[PDB]
């Protein structure tokens, strides 16, 4: 099988892991372990970081028979092209690209705050904020059913994590646009997505480590 | 033409303005300008940030016609795939995702460091991580005379790029790496790059906006 390799922590590995169910792939999981306040111990990781083959060690890392990936955006890339699950245009790649870019963006901007030490003064105002960035994946998104085109690609797992994130920081985001409520629901409403979200296997928070100050626990 | 926008620095699109370069593309740019302390004006952009037709409204930006693209690394593929600039098989194609994920990295650290209010400080501790940071890249690349494989690919102009930064910051960083100071001599070398860091449209510095701690000018 498989080997993805991550904190045990649901982060920035989450469209990972509903691919790989998606695709019914084959998959063993290490999840590792942070250590406690004050200390938040990574030896359980940097033991082995050194040791598996890696050409730039990092989480999360995939090990698929002799190819090993690091790099979250490179893993989804890989799977996508074994199960064919990227755009089939020129312009559904290019909505793709677009895509998964902003996504990244979106995601750290959400990190920083949720690992910045005002989390609470400065929280008010970046939800200030959450609307405006919710109104862009909407119009984007328009009347279609997924971000790319046609068919389901790679990237709606990675719009689903941002959008899920949202409206999990900010309940009463989700509101005014239900295209992004309906894109939720059908993507949750994927077979084989509804049989894992009820699974064991399924980690839904937190999002960061006890370090954050939001979804820390 | 085909129209790009960005800031009049180095910044992110430097690997752009090369590429567009090496591919004999026809196009123009708009290099807005940014105020001064302690103020730092945006307003040439701000002005027509939410006029152009962009999906996501950011710097930089590609219009080719009808196509307007945004976010650096989407650019940079559209690029590729007009030009056949891209890995052919499985194994180039899996290179290259990874280095130009990587790369974004090891930007995003660097301008983390020149943003931070304690430059001064915290420089001494940035310093002693990049010997570990070039090893990586030295190893990954071996022998080969590009990032990807045996042809230059558009990977090759965003390791040029962060490779040619940490350089600037510190000069003696790619001495023990022979391998790294070939690759940047090669690229340097080819016909349609040379050429251009003799014209009138060459950028190299400043690298940052004006409220960057470090090559801010
Ligand atoms: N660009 C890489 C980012 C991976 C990454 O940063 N991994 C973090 C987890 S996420 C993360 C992402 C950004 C930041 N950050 O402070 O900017 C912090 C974290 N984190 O885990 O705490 C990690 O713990 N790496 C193992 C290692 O470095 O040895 C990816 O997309 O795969
Ligand atoms: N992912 C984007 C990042 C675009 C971006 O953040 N652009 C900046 C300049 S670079 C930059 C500026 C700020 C930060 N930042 O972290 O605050 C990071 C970067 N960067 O290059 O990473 C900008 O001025 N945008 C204009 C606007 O938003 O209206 C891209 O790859 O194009």
């Amino acid at each position: 099988p498989m080997i993805l390799g991550y904190w045990n922590v649901r982060g920035l590995t989450h469209p990972i892991r509903l691919l790989l169910e998606y695709t019914d792939s084959s998959y063993e999981e290490k999840r590792y372990a942070m250590g406690d306040a004050p200390d938040y111990d990574r030896s359980q990781w940097l033991n082995e970081k050194f040791k598996l083959g890696l050409d730039f060690p990092n989480l999360p890392y995939l090990i698929d028979g002799s190819r090993k990936i690091t790099q979250s955006n490179a893993i989804m890339r890989y799977l996508a092209r074994k199960h064919h699950l990227c755009g089939e245009t020129e312009e559904e790649r290019i909505r793709a690209d677009i895509v998964e870019n902003q996504v990244m963006d979106n995601r750290m901007q959400l990190i920083m705050l949720c690992y910045n030490p005002d989390f609470e003064k400065q929280k008010p105002e970046f939800l200030k904020t959450i609307p405006e960035k919710m109104k862009l994946y909407s119009e984007f998104l328009g009347k279609r059913p997924w971000f790319a085109g046609d068919k389901v690609t790679y990237v709606d797992f990675l719009a689903y994590d941002i959008l899920d994130q949202y409206h999990i920081f900010e309940p009463k985001c989700l509101d005014a646009f239900p295209n992004l409520k309906d894109f939720l629901a059908r993507f949750e409403g994927l077979k084989k997505i509804s049989a894992y979200m009820k699974s064991s296997r399924y980690l839904s928070t937190p999002i960061f480590s006890k370090l954050a100050q939001w979804s820390n626990k």
